[PDB]
């Protein structure tokens, strides 16, 4: 499922992102958007040989099982099959342990250099939230 894009927002609204560790809803958004342009089954091999699953491309080498990242670690204890699914539902929550984890939000480079210091509320202005 490619998602709208205040039909993301609600959904995101919906599973506690908005101000999850301090990080507004259009952040969230924004780096939807820049990270998989709304599509829950986008995925990226990078060169390391890992793979960047779903709806904010989580990555294989920490955070998800997939079968063929070597020493990888899967930190929310899910198949990143799971992340692809049309329900963000195991995708927010992965994203919740992913940004708590020191980095903030630095941890989405399509965030760090797209949506950082830019009116990140732009993104769910018109939205019924």
């Amino acid at each position: 499922k490619v998602f709208g894009r205040c039909e993301l927002a609600a959904a995101m609204k919906r599973h506690g992102l908005d101000n999850y560790r301090g990080y507004s809803l259009g952040n969230w958004v924004c780096a939807a958007k820049f990270e998989s342009n709304f599509n829950t089954q986008a995925t990226n091999r990078n060169t390391d040989g890992s793979t960047d699953y779903g709806i904010l491309q989580i990555n294989s080498r920490w955070w998800c099982n997939d079968g063929r990242t070597p020493g990888s670690r899967n930190l929310c204890n899910i198949p990143c099959s799971a992340l692809l699914s049309s329900d963000i539902t195991a995708s927010v929550n992965c994203a919740k342990k992913i940004v708590s984890d020191g980095n903030g939000m630095n941890a989405w480079v399509a965030w760090r250099n797209r949506c950082k210091g830019t009116d990140v509320q732009a993104w769910i202005r018109g939205c019924r939230l």
